[PDB]
């Protein structure tokens, strides 16, 4: 957890973010020329920082956004496919792992369903180790179909990985289900244009410090003909500080270390702050000042969650009250999106 | 959703979060004699603060903390009881809203098990309409008996509260929670000691934005013989952006207004970060545009959440494999606190 | 006043501001080309932020900044012309307001007499609503001949705007002016180039505090042979707090809500920072204290004012006397300003 | 125009500010028992700060605020005054110059009228050289009766000083009355309450830079029973540039060097940024190339000061049109303060 | 290297830095009770903080500065003494180190000499284990007689530590020459004074970050008669980044935990940022490529230093054409500090 | 020393810093393409910025970083050449004084041993006044052979100057030795890659305090194929305040004023942070209080020192011993850096 070198050690992770100039694509060549483009990025930025161990391309840095239905399906992915061996072998080159994103992937019906939006962690061999497709669409606008899993893996060093997509990373529960099921580093790729700059800023930081996970975010920049994209990739500690942040530039990159033995003695050996221990043990204290034994409460104090668990249509039902009951607003009319 | 004023209308509700100088005391009249001067407070601060309608003040703000034990049983607080009695009164003098912190209060089985922490929203009769028990004490040090409740209750003027406590906070689980039940206002009171300022300073803000809520803070400032706290009370709009926010000085104030139509609006009408909707609708327009019906998917994707609510123990076994065993660690031993 | 989504609503103006890439053109026909890419650039935003009602570009966008005395008058517009017509198809397509810039307007004198500096407001149906003349060019290096006068025109959903350019908003009087004629936004256009960043950042904001007005400003970016333009495009809630800024980005955008409700609101019933209001009523406390009836004093208390407006030589040799008496300074002369 | 040392040379003029501890006080007593612990902090301050030329109180800085309506009259202060005595004689023993707070100061018909509220410059002689009574009260809460005229008196090492309280510089028009007068250094002493903080501290600056004029505020800290006041004393260079600023802490100070020979350097010199120049001199370049002579144009193009100038009535008729009536409002009533 | 946790683990030392409010004291018996409240702190912080390992506190912290010079002489300590013991026995009864304030210490010649300003450092056996004296006193109004060493101690859990006191932070050198006698931790106690805030902030980050060590910052905070001292004490990683920051709050308090393994591991295996390496091998990648071996170049290339180190006389000389040639300066004259 | 305009005067230095995207380049034509570029954004900035003196550019401007060594032989200049007369008839056609970079410059060994890497100072005739090879190489990526030799010259105005290069700026001695041989500005020119972004902007400013002297800093922007540059170009005054700072954009510019009597005047008078004076004078209050002369001390009393000069190989041992034996590491090998 130390920023500033191009070092990386036996203890720490090399890890570089990119903000990745945002494509304006219409082919499947074009595709591929800019995936080669992406590779040959990866392997000049190893001669520049031979700590690199994991480097992290934007949600959409390699097709750009379809914003053409035809084309979107035209230039739809398999994975793995021709984009995955081009990174795979940069990869390889490199001595890196990296992440990388397709938009679309294919979906099992295509091209009867929409793609989904999908990450891939492409280990230094040039393997495929996981496959994240983006859970929560940034819908309206997004219209990619939604996944339905989180995956951890053991990366560089061992270093444990979890991917996450952009929108996603508005909802603290995916950071808290990655981080719950092992991970040490969960990765945010994203293609998250203006506004909401500075609340994305602060999302990865709080979330950071909330599951006690170190974060890594690499975002696209420039203007793609219809978004403008805020830049901002950062790589911040498990204790909500920033290591190192980039600014709206493209293609700016960001560089830290994070320490596989620091993260791990800290979870074992921090006390008022070990958010994961402590959100299943509540009360400990209390409880043994009180004559009740050693370990806390564990049960969920929280309705919402035990409602959406048992019940998902009840919280859906329940949220409409607060909101709206149908996916669109009358005052702000999009085509295909129904409204009252 | 606005600041600098003193006034308030019809549409907003004059929060002010009072920055609260932490006592240091040891008998149950010096408690009586605190509980007065924060009266005599909120009286003094309608007449500069002429929109007041509700105002906020610290957890520990009536008793400090009662380190000693004996001292601890000694003040323990009935509610309702004198201390809220006097509270009452003045809430009705300004005739404000007030939100208090009673630390303890008494077990059902007092003396024989820890008191709880606990807040009341007062309203401006004088009538306590919230009580709510801190669900997850700041152990090792807080030795409060855990509560396992949130609520919602019609403030001022219609703008729904929730009340929340101090480490409860750093969990995104419990702001959900209230958010999803319907709250417009979650108050989080505090006594945030040193070290974790800016920490808590970013996670309001970030709950803020997440859930779609305002937020106000009332965090303690000095230093009581024991921990210095830091202040930074705020009152934060549901699109994260801080309306006013304190420094770490004694007896701060901030005041802001707070739409009750804005946030109505926003829920109704916000549509790619409206959060609460769209985490029961994920991905609605690729689920359109791949015939599959309007509404996205509501179904809970997260196996931590389902196996937290299904099988505590075994969320609890996972988490202790990932952090530790015991809870706590013989690398920083604390009188009481078990360890390997 | 509020940011970070996409929609609007029937109470929120959708504005957005372009960080525009500033252009380094010669001729009418890359003029024309040009405006052709901010029509497009507009349309695209639109499919990118359904609830956008007005997109703001800078000074010299459309023209960049016509250095060579030759090419600006052969490139100097007439409005309506050629290029407003553009703007207007874009506006009608994208069912949008929109702000553009024309550097230079042909003077009624043309070619006999420098250029104005103007913008155009045009509605959702293409028509022009507001033209604005620079009134106070950014001497010495800006030739356009200066106009004289400001203006309030119905926007989008009955939000009142008024338009002013780059320097103009060093000046407060301006400001004061515009939101004493009733303007809810003051759109701010310019081509703001470095050294000053900080400076007109803070200014926009104070200004919006001090008129108790929105303040949308777009600024350009780039380097463009001469200049570079540092961007910060923002737009600011009236209570004085940054709903989004751009950084120096070339094609930064940023979008806010800004209600209708909320100004009038507030301008109704604020009191302690009721600017506008207060100004013409000073001391009513203490008037009606004294036994002096209830409308506090209307008078002018300034001499600089009343000798400006009855003797503007007067208040001009004044202000020589504390500055110097030519428009030209001998320690650096600059070809065509006369000094000593 | 420096910031760092405790020093000052012929060329520049020390300026200490203090953020000083809001007095709670009831008696005339105690006015003077507070005057001359305000008298041994200058001659402290000064054995620290041997460069100092000008020390800085806060409004309400000898009186506190005098809420009960008795209390006021009978604290009120004769100008010159035993309160003023004290003061001089610490000017004098400490060799400088000093600004210090009469609230209230007797009206002429004092007890029938309310008493102005009032600064003081005092010489290192022990002369009062300027009487400053606040323009603009800070109605509705203040009840102090209006003052009338801006002064401007050569000061320390002849640097020329204006007195502002607090409201004041809310209102563009007063800075750039005093700067246009001569004024070289506007010193702004408050008693400036939250809610208002990062505004505060943001207008004077925008102020320094608009009027290119030195800043000094010294703004008190502290809770007085009512109010807590947020400190950020601060000097400000005439390039908007911030020299030091104090954060929210009782008795913080500020010190920094003012260049009489810069700012005098500036006012000849500068070009883009002379904003007083500019003013009386719109559009010179563009006059010049139209064949129209070398001075730009003086008149005033703001209807708004026109008609405040020419028919006070009017402007405000026109102001209550855009807010409303009455000076008080029904939504958040004030006795005393009529309403419709 | 972590911040935001109160516990500490075998890898981390847990430093503790207090904003200390300046004591204003006079007499013998004052001194002791003050010490006697430090004590106090001390073990109370160690019940709130259970991994402190080290307590620092500021320059000042035991005497206040006695501007009176027969109290100055009276209250002047022995070390070791009475003080030291009241502190001793705090660092045994907490478990902790702690790092203490003598201003002064007697002279050998005392009283016919002006005492030094020394720091000590306590182990948690309660052993003074440093003893430093402030090299570079904050002349001119610092009367102390100058120490001349640095020194390097073992630290709780092995770290290493130099002492330094408040205007010795502002000379490069000092940093330097404690980091290259090993020092891993330099720790700097201070009464640093306003004005230089912001210059004071910064300085101890740029030294953590030039020297590759951690640093740990005790300011005192408060008014004493003359000075206002800032706060901000903070703990920095070696990475230039804060870990933890104080305001100006009186007796707030900062804690982090610095990792022994990271900042070794850091200093072995850091390439291009071993500020601590790379000074003594310049040029090593040129000179193994011109075929001139593998360790670069170790020579001083930098003629102030072999001319401070051969003459110093001479660097005298040098640098009085540069400032001045006598101590003190006629523009701003201060009592027993001759000027020409 | 002011920020803002574009002016400057007889008292000032106008200095322009330039944010220079770092060329890709390959042969000596496209080098010298590069160079005229170069020449034409100096004389289009002097039309923008009358008031101009210095206009500095970055570390590689000119060359890029040749990575490929065979490239590097071939495109490495001699000075004077054809690249350093591009320049010097730019800075006669612009009436301005000039910094660029000639990266390599051919060794005297030329091709036999690495190239310089190289800064000139041009004067406003087109002579070349001063030529500084870059001491500290960033190694172990950078390649060039080190030079050996500070210099300060007469600049514009008579404003005194020292170049130094990018990693240069890390160690605090060039930046002493520097002001200690008079320079008044510090020009730093540089190629500074992310990740230190954060480090680079406050080591500056650090060092513009710590030696009481102007900075300039210019830095690279953009991608080059291995690195991103950061920019954040800017000049700082002599207090540490920055005056004016650039953003990460390309060819970003910022421009001030130094005043030369302002520098000059602190030297000469300011004293509680009149660094340069205090070094080599510590203690003066104090050994003038004790009977011993008016001088303070001057002797070096810091260890590193006076081994680094006397016995650089000692130096060098000692500090292997803190690090590492080898240039290199095995834990993060480098072709060409040997390690164990």
């Amino acid at each position: 957890m130390r920023h500033g070198d191009i070092s990386s050690s036996h203890d720490t992770v090399g890890i570089a973010v990119v903000n990745y100039k945002m494509p304006r694509l219409h082919t499947k060549a074009e595709v591929i020329e800019n995936a080669k483009k992406i590779a040959d990025m990866v392997v000049g930025m190893k001669q520049g920082l031979p700590g690199m161990d994991l480097v992290v391309f934007p949600e959409y840095s390699t097709m750009g956004i379809m914003y053409d239905q035809d084309e979107m399906f035209a230039t739809a992915a398999s994975i793995p496919g021709e984009e995955t061996a081009i990174f795979a072998e940069a990869c390889k080159k490199a001595d890196t792992w990296g992440v990388f994103s397709l938009t679309g992937e294919k979906h099992e019906d295509h091209p009867n369903k929409a793609p989904y939006n999908t990450l891939v962690l492409i280990n230094n061999k040039g393997e495929i180790v996981q496959k994240y497709r983006k859970i929560i669409p940034w819908c309206p606008i997004d219209g990619w179909y939604p996944g339905d899993t989180t995956y951890v893996t053991e990366g560089p060093k061992g270093l444990k990985i979890s991917l996450i997509v952009c929108d996603d990373g508005n909802y603290p529960e995916i950071w808290r289900d990655c981080a719950m099921k092992g991970a040490e580093l969960i990765v945010r790729c994203q293609g998250y244009m203006y506004p909401a700059k500075e609340q994305q800023i602060m999302m990865a930081k709080a979330m950071a410090w909330a599951n006690n996970t170190y974060v890594a975010v690499a975002n696209a920049t420039g203007f793609d003909g219809v978004y403008s994209y805020f830049g901002h990739s950062a790589i911040i500690g498990f204790d909500g500080r920033t290591l190192g942040e980039c600014g709206t530039e493209e293609n700016g990159i960001q560089y830290a270390e994070v320490s596989i033995s620091q993260i791990r003695d800290f979870r074992k050996n921090a006390q008022s702050q070990n958010h994961l221990f402590k959100l299943l043990h509540r009360g400990y204290t209390g409880l043994i000042n009180s004559g009740e034994g050693d370990r806390g409460v564990a049960e969920c104090p929280f309705d919402f969650y035990r409602t959406w668990v048992l019940d998902a249509e009840k919280a859906r039902e329940n949220v409409e009250k607060i909101t709206r009951s149908t996916v669109g607003t009358a005052e702000c009319p999009i085509q295909g999106i129904p409204n009252e």
